[PDB]
């Protein structure tokens, strides 16, 4: 509430990370790699085991998703909660190069209840001048129950050690509180669809005063899209979405560079979990293409609904069709599909227009974060690295 006090890092000061409010004006690894590395696992709190799930097990992906519908990221106030699909799971945590070593799961020795997990995934980083192979960390979950115990300090040693096995000693991961250290830190803004719904669920917010019905007219979207061209990506596509992508994204200081097999696995159309869509210059030629993610969140305590649909802004890559164009078709085609929020971050170019397209901004903040690796603190405009 308003008790302000000072932290100590007992697991993070420990770790190869730059101190909080270091001023950091070098370029690389805070310490080199590993060349001999722990191949045991690191113990766990008395009553509790190591498992390695494979989610191809319909059984174990239905118990992963429990875990996350009920123990995942909540909102502040605590009136919502990620509910990432069975499915979008799924897509989330086998992209190109993954390995089934780095699903990581927490079990209770006696009765089996999942109660913990930690996820990585391959993929090559650009951190200003310097491309590293990394891993992108993501599905931190501790079981309700069992927070505050110390076993995320556990499970984050444990991916550390699994990862740095494979020859990764570098990762990426993002999180909505404060470590040492942030690269950068960025802000969710949250565009209105379906601005009565999303009045009921108490999400927002009517601007005292402010009628509902005015609310409503000015979020008003037309019902079809502009751009000439415009239409889902198909897997013809995926040779010239690479290309533009990987030009597009030499502009930012942090930034994934994909091959070909990652661009089909992360932009290929998939119903309720991915969708892309491309502008088709007027001969045949690619020019320009917008994606986003579909994440649902249940909102607790509610009697009116339990789900709201909310679709996040993924990458947008522009070279013919101007950005603000193309971002007021997102919306269209979301809207267009039963979203009811339109969700960006202020990074890449995106400040460019979320006033305009009467974007509001949102509580807290999301901090970008490397590991093992120095560089000086960039703004929001300049991170062009999305995750799910
Ligand atoms: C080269 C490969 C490298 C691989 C790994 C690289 C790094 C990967 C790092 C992972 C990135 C994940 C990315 C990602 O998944 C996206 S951020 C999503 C994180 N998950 C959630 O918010 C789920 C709801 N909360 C929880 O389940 C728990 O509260 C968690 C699991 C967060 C901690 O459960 P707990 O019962 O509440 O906590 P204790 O067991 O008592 O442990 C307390 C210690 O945990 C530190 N802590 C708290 N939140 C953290 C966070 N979000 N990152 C890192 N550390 C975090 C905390 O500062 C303290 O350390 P300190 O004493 O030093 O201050
Ligand atoms: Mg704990």
């Amino acid at each position: 509430m308003d008790e302000a006090a000072k932290h100590r890092y007992q697991f993070w000061d420990t770790q190869p990370v730059p101190k909080l409010d270091e001023v950091i004006t070098s370029h690389g690894a805070i310490e080199p790699d590993k060349d001999n590395v722990r191949q045991e696992p690191y113990s766990l709190p008395q009553g509790f085991m190591w498992d390695t799930l494979d989610l191809s097990d319909a059984e174990v992906l239905k118990e992963l998703y429990t875990l996350l519908n009920e123990n995942y990221v909540e909102d502040d106030d605590n009136m919502f909660r990620f509910d990432y699909s069975p499915e979008f799971l799924l897509w989330a945590l086998r992209p190109p190069g993954w390995l089934l070593q780095w699903h990581c799961g927490v079990r209770v020795s006696s009765n089996k209840k999942l109660v913990g997990f930690i996820s990585a995934i391959p993929a090559n980083i650009r951190i200003y001048d310097s491309v590293k192979k990394m891993v992108e960390i993501n599905f931190l979950c501790v079981h309700k129950k069992l927070r505050s115990k110390r076993v995320a300090p556990v499970l984050i040693r444990e991916i550390t050690r699994r990862v740095n096995l494979e020859g990764i000693f570098q990762a990426v991961y993002t999180a909505g509180v404060v470590l040492p250290k942030p690269i950068a830190t960025c802000r969710y803004w949250h565009r209105s669809l379906n601005p009565k719904k999303l009045v009921e669920v108490k999400f927002s917010h009517l601007s005292r005063n402010m009628t509902l019905q005015r609310t409503m007219k000015l979020y008003r979207l037309p019902d079809v899209t502009k751009t000439s061209g415009l239409r889902p990506m198909e897997p013809k596509d995926i040779k010239s979405v690479r290309e533009l992508i990987n030009t597009y994204l030499k502009q930012f200081h942090l930034a994934p560079v994909m091959d070909e097999e990652e661009v089909a696995h992360w932009f290929l159309p998939r119903e309720h979990i991915i969708d892309t869509f491309v502008v088709e210059s007027p001969n045949g030629k690619l020019t320009d293409f917008l994606s986003f993610y579909t994440l649902p969140s249940t909102v607790m305590h509610h009697p009116a609904h339990k789900s709201l649909k909310a679709a996040y802004s993924f990458y947008n890559i522009h070279t013919e069709t101007p950005l603000l164009d193309l971002m007021s078709d997102a919306l269209i085609l979301a809207k267009s599909k039963g979203f009811d929020v339109f969700n960006a971050l202020d990074l890449m170019e995106n400040k460019t227009f979320l006033e305009k397209l009467k974007f509001g901004i949102g509580d807290g903040n999301l901090q970008y974060y490397l590991y093992n690796w120095r560089c000086p603190g960039t703004d929001s405009e300049k991170v062009g690295l999305v995750l799910q």
